[PDB]
């Protein structure tokens, strides 16, 4: 019994070894690990210890450590077949600290919690995911992405400090000034070197408002032109994304349920927003009227709504709700998350969007640019070697057993992509990837994979955690 001494240790929390279904399954709704046991932590040292623990008992040992955060992965990545499962929402109290334009937040936090405690200050975080219930530790193992980015960096850009609980159970605080190594590693990790116990993000005051904005474009090349412009731009918009609309009808209809119009085949959606305060109405609009001038979408097709920078930021959990009262929440997400370099990005479009695709009903496709300036080259972030490279995001659900929509017709169309992408060498690297073997994984890292491997035996020579990601098999180093 190597699950005994387990429950020999004196923890502030305590160990569930029987109760952990709920730890057997994710968002994605397609992988379920049974984890041996499940962590409900009472302090960081409940986290370190159990760590500890699993180190001693060497290469002999099966057993493996996974951070779950709000279990947002899509392919088992959180999860820990037969294994340890960590709870870190256990933690998020408690450890919330706001000082000098920073926020410290524990890793299990939401972000959602984080912004809603740092608005009181009158400040919030400058870059974002666009959902915000995901944790500070999931999104920051990954990047965060959001229309931000071109500006801000992603969130891994916008931290400054990290409490790590590296794969030996040392609790190390690291930064880019102490430890720097392991704080770089740790930004796009997939949470391969240490479990994030703490979190310290920069912030920028909040504005009270936003004026959120929608038009179409027909043209592709003047749409990503567009983008490009915008995210080039000084004194720009506050948030730039795109939606790739396949075949749908009534899209302005849609729209007109929460956005006020101006006035009333692939198309092509522009979002953008612009942050202000009530006392200074009269110089946004004037500011958005000169930014807006220079565009080309379809003038007719103009939507525009004022809201609170909270009800902007938080606008997904309104789609949540929705999908929740179906009871379309918990359904299969075969998502597809692609970065596709500038140069590439016609010929994909082409291809994708003009060939493989006939529809776009069960999923939105995000496509936006992003600057790699704002990007740090030592993280183990992998992104395309474009300045200017797109995120896409094939975010569909499979809400059906057989037919169009169905996990099978989606998984047949992701793979036509990604054949696609290497046939024709489009140049492209996957967010949120889900390879099954070390070899896919070494081409994905292709020249930063030397770098992923060292920090590998730095902090977690057994290769105890986040087996889901499917890397380093446990005790192969
Ligand atoms: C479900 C979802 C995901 C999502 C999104 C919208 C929805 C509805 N929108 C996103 C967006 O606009 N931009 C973006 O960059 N990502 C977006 N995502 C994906 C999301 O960021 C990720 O799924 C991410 O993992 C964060 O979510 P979460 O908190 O749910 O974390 P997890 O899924 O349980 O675990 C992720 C991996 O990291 C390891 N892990 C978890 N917590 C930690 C800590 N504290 N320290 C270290 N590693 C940790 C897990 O073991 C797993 O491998």
């Amino acid at each position: 019994d190597m699950l005994s001494p387990l429950g020999a240790l004196r923890l502030d929390g305590h160990f569930s070894f029987h109760d952990v279904s709920a730890m057997a399954r994710d968002f994605g709704n397609q992988c379920s690990f049974l984890p041996a046991a499940v962590l409900h932590p009472g302090s960081v040292s409940d986290i370190a210890a159990t760590v500890r623990h699993v180190f001693s008992l060497g290469e002999g040992s099966p057993l493996t450590v996974a951070a779950r955060g709000h279990g947002h992965s899509l392919m088992g990545q959180s999860q820990a077949a037969q294994g340890i499962v960590v709870r870190m929402e256990s933690l998020r109290g408690a450890r919330l600290q706001v000082h000098d334009g920073f926020v410290d937040a524990p890793g299990g936090e939401l972000w959602i919690n984080v912004l809603r405690e740092t608005l009181k200050h009158g400040l919030a975080p400058k870059s974002w995911t666009d959902y915000l219930h995901l944790t500070v530790g999931g999104t920051l193992s990954n990047a965060g992405v959001s229309g931000q980015a071109f500006r801000h960096g992603p969130q891994v850009s916008n931290v400054n400090q990290l409490e790590i609980v590296t794969g030996r159970g040392d609790v190390v605080t690291c930064s880019p000034e102490d430890n720097s190594d392991l704080f770089y590693a740790a930004l796009g990790g997939l949470g391969q070197f240490g479990i994030i116990t703490r979190a310290r993000i920069a912030l920028e005051p909040a504005p009270e408002m936003v004026r959120w904005i929608r038009v179409l474009y027909s043209d592709f090349e003047s749409f990503t032109e567009d983008q490009e412009m915008l995210i080039m731009a000084e004194n720009s918009f506050d948030y730039i994304e795109g939606f790739v609309i396949i075949n749908r009808t009534g899209i302005l209809n849609n729209w007109r349920a929460s956005f006020k119009p101006q006035d009333p085949r692939v198309l092509y959606c522009l979002e953008l927003t612009k942050n202000f305060n009530s006392g200074d109405t009269d110089t946004m609009e004037q500011e958005v009227a000169v930014l807006l001038s220079r565009l080309r979408f379809i003038q007719s097709t103009l939507f525009h709504t004022d809201v609170t920078y909270l009800e902007f930021l938080d606008r997904v959990h309104t789609s949540e709700l929705k999908l929740r009262a179906q009871s379309l929440w918990e359904v299969p997400h075969p998502w597809l998350n692609l970065l596709i370099p500038r140069s590439s990005i016609r010929r994909f479009a082409t291809e994708v969007f003009g060939r493989i695709l006939k529809d776009s009903n069960n999923g939105p496709i995000l496509l936006y640019p992003v600057n790699k300036s704002k990007w740090d080259n030592k993280t183990s972030v992998v992104i395309p070697d474009e300045e200017i490279f797109y995120l896409v995001g094939f975010l569909s659900s499979a809400p059906s057993l057989s037919g169009h929509g169905s996990i099978a017709h989606a998984m047949s169309l992701n793979s036509q992509i990604v054949e696609f992408c290497e046939e024709a060498d489009i140049g492209m690297k996957q967010y949120l990837a889900h390879y099954t073997t070390q070899e896919q994984w070494k081409t994905h890292f292709g020249a930063r994979w030397e770098t992923f491997e060292r920090r590998k035996h730095r902090y977690d020579p057994l290769a105890i955690l986040a087996p889901g990601q499917r890397i380093f098999p446990k005790a192969s180093l």
